[PDB]
This record gives structure tokens, sequence and C-alpha cells, in this order.
């Protein structure tokens, strides 16, 4: 679904997971898709349900993890019109052979 944000401001793009019985070695990835580009924005690991995420890839310095729920939300600051597009959070649980794709967020940056 759609979120609107003003050029030059910041926006929080949310991602929460929950685990019935915890987890080990969770991996996450946020992606961006536009009509002509794809970007892996940030990737990381979470050792278990009692650990903080560890970022292993960040390709834009305007992105930060929000910090903790079972939360891998990101804040994107200093928005530009080219930031308009589709943002998707993906969570992989190798041990459970599980991969969840959260609903794509269409961010529209406006003047």
């Amino acid at each position: 679904t759609d979120i609107y944000a003003v050029n030059g401001t910041e926006i929080l793009l949310p991602c929460t997971f929950s685990s019935a019985f915890g987890f080990e070695d969770l991996h996450f990835r946020w992606t961006y898709n536009s009509s002509d580009a794809f970007k892996i924005l940030i990737e990381g690991t979470v050792k278990n349900e009692k650990s903080d995420p560890k970022v292993t890839l960040k390709d834009d310095d305007r992105i930060t993890l929000v910090g903790s729920m079972n939360n891998i939300s990101i804040v994107l600051r200093d928005l530009e019109f080219s930031d308009t597009g589709k943002y998707t959070c993906h969570v992989k649980n190798p041990k459970e052979n599980n991969l969840q794709h959260h609903a794509t967020i269409f961010l529209q940056v406006v003047d």
C-alpha cells in the first residue's frame, strides 16, 4: 500500500515479524524497485530472538535501522523524488526453510 512523504523530509518504512517459538540466524533484506532500477538497500542478520540485528550491507547512507520489537523497520532521510518507488522487506529463516515477503510499500515523494 501507499505512503506519501515530502521531498527533503524523512520517512519510516515499517517491518515487524513475530515468531511463535523464536528463531536462529534470521536474515533480512530490504529492496527497492522502480520501473528501471532494482537496489538491495540494507541486509543483516539476527542471531536469535534475544539479539539485536547486525547489518552486513548498507548501500545508502540515508538509511538507518530503527532499533528495537521484532522490528527491522528503516528510516530513509533527506528524501528525493527519485526515492519514489516500491520498498519491500524480506525475511529468511534458513533453519525453518522459510522465506516471508512483507507487503510492498509504494512510497510517493511529493513537492
